DNA sequence: GGATGTATATATCTGACACGTGCCTGGAGACTAGGAAGTAATCCCCTTGGCGGTTAAAACGCGGGGGACAGCGCGTACGTGCGTTTAAGCGGTTGCTAGAGCTGTCTACGACCAATTGAGCGGCCTCGGCACCGGGATTCTCCAGGGCGGC
């Protein structure tokens, strides 16, 4: 069975355990339990669906198919998470 | 006697200054209308310092036990290091399409103004329901007569 699905669904596993460890090191965490990574993947996914849903709404209002950075800045500012350095 | 360390001179690289040009956006000048400042009147709320009385909350003290904290043991789960795999990162192909920018035309849609009128705000009268007063029906406590016993 060489053939398989073209699309990939485990892209939340692409946020690897060393990446989450580096994020915790930047946050100042010395010791990390083994169940941290699944919870971090879940909260990152929830945050990303919120921001991406608002940015897709901003894109669809402008009758566009691409998602610009300015829509992402709008979506983050609407959630009280203003980001500097991408225009505006 | 030969080659090495070091000083001064010359060519080249690179950020910065000034020159040039477009253009379009801000500034100068004039006019006008209305937004806001000022005025007077009326009425209601807030301020400061008091008094009186109720009463429930606040304060104080005390006993006791529940919970916070410290110490110790233990076992497991995470850190650390190394070898191996793997996929990210970069550079690249190849076409098509989405989108920004610019120009051009036009048309439907919204601003604007005048006349109108009907939906919103206040009061007035009435009804639904709750309550106060008068009258009829039902049940409970009581005073007196009859009969029996004693000296």
């Amino acid at each position: 069975a060489k053939r398989h699905r073209k699309v990939l669904r485990d892209n939340i596993q692409g946020i690897t355990k060393p990446a989450i460890r580096r994020l915790a090191r930047r946050g100042g965490v010395k010791r990390i339990s083994g169940l941290i990574y699944e919870e971090t993947r879940g909260v990152l996914k929830v945050f990303l669906e919120n921001v991406i849903r608002d940015a897709v709404t901003y894109t669809e209002h402008a009758k566009r198919k691409t998602v610009t950075a300015m829509d992402v800045v709008y979506a983050l500012k609407r959630q009280g998470r203003t980001l500097y350095g991408f225009g505006g």
